[PDB]
């Protein structure tokens, strides 16, 4: 129920294809001065968004009548959809627990006098993973107003089919998509193991100089001894490069394809290591791709139910499509940022046991480690946040917790990128609590 | 024994992917916009 | 080059409202403005940005 | 030079090592490359870059 539509809604003309040229070319637009009829193509020929009432031109007030009706469908479908795994019925939450590697001590045979009884608990580090997705999709088809846009049974059979799998096609692109927000997630958060590809420290010749180092770091990830330095936990890890899926821009597998892959007479010397996913890209700046293990992935699903009820009073259909999920990401897998712009120095600080029960009067021992783009070493500053003025931390992490506290503690560890600015604080933290001892009261000395 | 604590702990992050979808209609985060439950993925989903 | 403003067409009921979104085309790496305005209504009538 | 300079230094860093390594593994062995100068050899398959 419409009028004064003026056929160029959403249009921006860059040039007027006529006005400005083709009635006054000299030049080479010229291939279009023998077409007679080249304004009315170009008035109505890159579609109508509205459709008018035109009246015929030998008869007026004769209309001229849609006479053919197609009806564009298409199907899309998750390519991650083999990073799923499987359903959990009857639980929320999931445990993901792992040990890992110990210091060793010196020999010594003195001081092992009064420690044989000496407790020295594993470092364990633990994690969880809360149900996050629960959405539906809701579909109204009024199948008796539909009958006045068709004249044709057969059209609008084909139209009621297409609102079907418009919820199957909404459902899985929401799936494609929220699974590529956990990578653009992980990395705002500063989780991902930062390396540079486009920064080729190198001469001239560095077209293959992203391929050099995701070959790299596609085997360091797979050393038998394992690496600290590609978890978000901190963890000596290790892949078995059968589990390494790659996750890459379009626009960056045909850099390999071309620059690399062409001119290559074994290109299994020169291929990226592992599995590989195209996708259209990652929604984060500069990020071009992501390395990961199988494990990183710890999407599970709930429910997916289509449930359906009719409206005798509006005589329709709504449609709910219920998808239930779990959408998380393994911290003790390896994962890898490749990526291209311009980082900050440190994008994490790990604190190392991550939580404590410390009792009154006792202490307790801190690591942080430091995941830093180019090393430049940054010095670590340590931090207790909600004590009283016994409780300090000093040196290199050592948590002293006063007699005088029952307060839960925020144990800091900063690293200052920044300068005379607000500055760029990465601080890591920890969380205490503490045990109440019976410290036998009143004062001393 | 912990009794309050948030859930982003020791996560200092670069960008917020909350204000990244919602304050940006311009570009590149457009695709996160018709998520519904995207809060509670993108603030619970790192684990 | 362009911005699409999605919908493109609404029957919006008399006090009832309508989301509408635009997608910009930006042909580099960058992000812009967007600016909603609506013409021909009433004393009040607004779109709220967004 | 170095191996990452160009794609000059790699050859060269490649055609060091098999040179290095046939003068190791020659029969009549050299008393350069240890630390004794002891006349010693090696065998290809002993080797481990």
């Amino acid at each position: 129920t419409f009028n004064d539509v003026k056929t160029s809604l959403g249009i921006t003309e860059s040039y007027d294809i006529v006005n400005a040229i083709r009635n006054s070319q000299g030049d080479n637009f010229k291939s279009y001065v023998p077409l007679a009829t080249a304004n009315n193509v170009a008035e109505v020929g890159a579609g109508i968004l509205i459709n008018q009432t035109v009246q015929n031109d030998f008869i007026t007030s004769l209309v001229d009548r849609i006479g053919l009706v197609v009806i564009r469908q298409v199907s899309l479908n998750n390519p991650l959809k083999k990073f799923k795994k499987g359903q959990i019925p009857l639980g929320r939450t999931i445990e993901e627990i792992y040990t890992d590697i110990t210091k060793e001590k010196q020999y010594d045979a003195e001081e092992a006098e009064q420690k044989v009884f000496e407790r020295e608990m594993p470092n364990v580090k633990t994690l969880f993973h809360e149900r996050n997705r629960q959405g539906f999709y809701h579909q109204t088809i009024q199948d008796d107003s539909l009958k006045t846009a068709f004249v044709s049974w057969g059209n609008f059979e084909s139209f009621v089919s297409s609102i079907i799998n418009a919820i199957y096609n909404s459902a899985e692109v929401d799936e494609y998509e929220y699974m590529k927000l956990l990578v653009d997630n992980y990395y705002s958060k500063g989780l991902f193991t930062t390396v540079k590809i486009d920064e080729p420290t190198s001469s001239t010749g560095a077209l293959t100089e992203f391929v050099k180092k995701m070959r790299a770091t596609a085997r360091k990830l797979t050393l038998p001894q394992g690496s600290r330095d590609w978890n978000s936990m901190a963890v000596r890890t290790r892949s078995y490069m059968e589990d390494l899926h790659l996750i890459i821009d379009a626009d960056l597998e045909a850099e390999l394809d071309v620059d690399v892959l062409a001119k290559a007479f074994n290109m299994n010397r020169t291929d990226f290591l592992g599995n590989v996913t195209v996708i259209d890209g990652f929604a984060s700046t500069g990020l071009e791709a992501v390395l990961v293990d199988k494990d990183w992935f710890m999407v599970y699903d709930n429910l997916h139910k289509m449930e359906t009820v009719r409206n005798p009073r509006g005589l329709y259909w709504n449609y709910y499509y219920h998808v239930w999920q779990t959408l998380s990401v393994s911290r003790f897998a390896n994962a890898v940022a490749f990526v291209s712009g311009d980082v900050p120095a440190v994008t994490q600080v790990i604190v190392s046991p991550n939580i404590a029960a410390v009792k009154q009067g006792g202490q307790q021992q801190f690591t942080a480690y430091v995941r830093a783009t180019n090393a430049k070493d940054h010095k670590v500053v340590w931090s207790v946040e909600g004590g009283s003025t016994g409780t300090a931390i000093t040196g290199d992490g050592l948590l002293s917790v006063s007699g005088n506290e029952d307060n839960q503690l925020t144990v800091k560890a900063t690293v200052d990128i920044g300068t005379e600015d607000k500055p760029k604080l990465v601080v890591g933290e920890a969380v205490v609590s503490i045990r109440p001892n019976n410290a036998s009261g009143g004062a001393q000395a």
